[PDB]
């Protein structure tokens, strides 16, 4: 299936590892031009692989919580390419800020998660209009299921779903589609590192995986990326405002199944 | 139907007008004790009518965006009554902060809407546990439908739905239920005043009302209040994490109907 | 909270035990007049308690799968009371008809679960229009969660949610509201017919216990009342968090 | 994007026109082998175009309301191809059976719309297990929005959404994914009253195309959707979920 993404310029936030890295790599494979915005430099191996598929792919160091850096990085991207065709809002962290944590911790969580999705759309949308481009917001099942000690991240991820509907309405006349992908349990190096802090990492991984209905396994970053890149493409030309769950049945299938 | 809310102490934010006022009044009618947190003093007729139903009902002047004022007003409420049985998070404003407004405007919208729902829950929850009390979060259809030039409000209202699920999970063992009510178009004095700024206020009102499937009319504050107060009561003793739409069919019925 | 249901005539299908029984009992407590349509006679204790609350409460023996019996029982209800103010579609059975069962078994499940919700609405709607009455359809979380080995029941319960939206649209200009309640795990005779219990109870997030028929009834009766006067087309989940809260919680 | 559907055998019910036809054609383009089950023979122009893309694609005349024809047509497909990799349940008709119509008309609507989705799954699932294949159920926005005067179709379409969740659960351990696509307004043979309706579609004020429905359906059949199961994908230009008040 030709996604018609050749030479389309797409910014991917947190685009050098995990879900974001898989999205950047998939974009390169579809002959698009991914532009990675991330705090820390990508691995050499990642950059080598990306450049091999798409020599024009770029990486810009960006602290997304710094509004001026978002502004300037988008400006640099437009200066380089003259156009923007997509934005994937993906950077985030489940920072475990519960009800008990208080205002400052809650607001800091909104800065880490929610506020830069808005900032990035704010700076990208004026350019997406010209190309009838697209936005994909990566959210989390926690936006609708809860988790229990993560008010900051939950609030952020839910606001991202709401903003997906809002921006779809706002941009309908410009032909700019806005959709979300909702993962549940996705195996990434960061998740693997977190699991490694447990007494028995293999048992902890198995305990989490056991609850995923389809195959009792984690979703892969590639699985998230395939749906996200489909949504960026005109193959999804009448899909806007939607929340696509790519989660092995985690959110919607009977909790009682084993 | 006996709601068993007699002598139960319930804080209602923005509780002296519109939806909040109707919730306070219904609470008083059920012989609960509403405690109004609002920036401005309620009008005299409101206070008289409230006291007539419930002499112990109180008002505290509170700027909800000031964390210390939330903290101190909750403390004052505990000092006066010795207990807390419910929290209704209701204060908000649709401030029309679009994609083009930028960071400072978007964050200010979060402060006006989202952040004080968290602050109030943060300060109230430790007390609600002792009484196996309840929370109701008043949201907005815009959280799921979008509207188009109100990113700040939409994000806030969607985060409030997500937090409803989150807090329901967090507090399940303590028997504290958390639910949301989602209005669409509700006629209030403030809405009436906004409409009065148009060239032809009556035609504008008609334009909006024509789109509400059930009766082609606005929902009333009392209609919102009756579902909200039901949700505060042990009549809703196995309802938690839910979003109840009270909207005349606005959100879910075929857009094509006249 | 006054529900203003006094003297309102409400048919409750399967209304003499479990969820249906609690709905009838709650209606009687609110001084409404429940009219139980069910295949088998209610037990004496149920009738004693029901009549103590509402002496005019009635039971009519009805095989809901017989269209003629539905028609005639609605007519009999109108002959006795002169009006109809509510319909609660509730009768059903999780009959475990899976993918391997075949057409005939699947269709039989639709007859046992779905088709009489339509038939009852068909015969009741003209009377409900006259009183600007209300419908509540009792569905099941299985409509949205699935379960396994129960295609017939799941299809039926999902169709009932769809019909709730459809009838809400169809009847909006007549002021007849139509809503659904979605239970998950509720202790009833149907349930015991369907250890495994303790295992299932542990999976209900709120209190690790089954929902009570009384809890389902309180929401169902609220939805019949003018306290829900701008609620139509809605699906109210009364399930202790079963459907919507994180599957991983203990 | 390689969908890895090459030589995969997929039955498409009502697969010779409208949405079904577009799904069959897209499958052929992706080098899958669509097998059209439909009441009437497709037109020669369609068959020519289908053969140009996939010479192995076939059509079988099937009255889906006849359980035996379903059984025998599935058997013939397995005899011919040796495998089944996908089922697309799509055949149906909005037959306008309302509250006033009565039992017989309502049940006839269920036969026309709902019952053959079950029948086809019943006969296809053993073969789908063998290939770790997939099912896509095409539903309708009416399942969640209502419409008026169409209880039969609405009930059927809602049951199909429920069955998507049910079969996803039932078949999880066998690696068989089950998903649904929910169109709203799509210009087809089954489909000023028109200008009125198109104006209400938020994205572009125009109907969704069969090609758009097909692109999502075929993606869902493919291993690119390897951890998607039980889901309802709305492909509707924002019809179901965006603010009703927008112009
Ligand atoms: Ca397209
Ligand atoms: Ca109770
Ligand atoms: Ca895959
Ligand atoms: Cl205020
Ligand atoms: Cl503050
Ligand atoms: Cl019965
Ligand atoms: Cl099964
Ligand atoms: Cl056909
Ligand atoms: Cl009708």
């Amino acid at each position: 299936m030709d996604l018609n993404l050749q030479d389309k310029v797409v910014i991917v936030t947190g685009g050098a590892s995990g879900i974001g890295g898989a999205i950047s790599m998939r974009l390169a494979e579809e002959r698009a031009i991914p532009v990675v915005f991330a705090r820390h430099a990508p691995d050499g191996a990642f950059l080598d692989a990306l450049a091999q598929r798409q020599p024009r792919a770029t990486y810009l160091p960006v602290e997304l919580q710094d509004d001026a850096q978002c502004r300037d990085a988008v400006a640099q991207t437009i200066a380089t390419f003259g156009r923007l065709d997509g934005l994937v809002n993906n950077a985030g962290v489940n920072d475990g800020i519960g009800l008990d944590a208080g205002r400052d911790a809650f607001v800091a969580s909104l800065e880490r998660n929610l506020i830069h999705y808005y900032a990035m759309a704010h700076y990208c949308v004026p350019h997406l209009k010209a190309t009838r481009g697209a936005i994909v917001n990566i959210s989390s099942k926690t936006a609708v299921t809860g988790q229990g000690n993560t008010s900051g991240y939950c609030a952020s991820k839910g606001a991202q779903l709401a903003l997906t509907r809002e921006w779809a309405v706002a941009l309908r006349e410009h032909g700019v589609r806005v959709n979300a992908v909702i993962p549940a349990e996705v195996m990434t190096p960061l998740y693997r590192n977190w699991i490694a802090t447990f007494e028995d990492p293999e048992a902890k991984l198995a305990e989490i995986a056991a609850k995923v209905p389809l195959g009792r396994r984690f979703t892969t970053p590639d699985e998230i990326a395939d749906t996200a890149v489909f949504l960026l493409s005109p193959r999804a030309s009448h899909t806007t405002g939607e929340w696509l769950f790519v989660d092995g049945g985690y959110t919607h299938l009977d909790r009682a199944l084993v």
